[PDB]
């Protein structure tokens, strides 16, 4: 599923991400835009052999099992394919574990390079939330 901007904002809000660990909703919408272009089916393979999955491009080295990332942890205890669903619940629940992990949203490279320090409230402007 390719989400619309306000559609995703509202789904993320319903799943408890607005101000989760201090990060306003706009931060999460901005991260999803630049990680996956709002496409739940996005995958990208990394040089180390791991793969990033879904709307928030969660990585198979630490967070999910894709059966082909040797010596990976599966800290969200899910198959990575579950992160590609049109229902974002699994992605959101795993993202909450990531962002609690210590370096916050800096775990998402696109957030650090393209969202951090910008006017992220713009990503939810105009939406009925
Ligand atoms: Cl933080
Ligand atoms: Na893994």
């Amino acid at each position: 599923k390719v989400f619309g901007r306000c559609e995703l904002a509202a789904a993320m809000k319903r799943h408890g991400l607005d101000n989760y660990r201090g990060y306003s909703l706009g931060n999460w919408v901005c991260a999803a835009k630049f990680e996956s272009n709002f496409n739940t089916q996005a995958t990208n393979r990394n040089t180390d052999g791991s793969t990033d999955y879904g709307i928030l491009q969660i990585n198979s080295r630490w967070w999910c099992n894709d059966g082909r990332t040797p010596g990976s942890r599966n800290l969200c205890n899910i198959p990575c394919s579950a992160l590609l669903s049109s229902d974002i619940t699994a992605s959101v629940n795993c993202a909450k574990k990531i962002v609690s992990d210590g370096n916050g949203m800096n775990a998402w490279v696109a957030w650090r390079n393209r969202c951090k320090g910008t006017d992220v409230q713009a990503w939810i402007r105009g939406c009925r939330l």
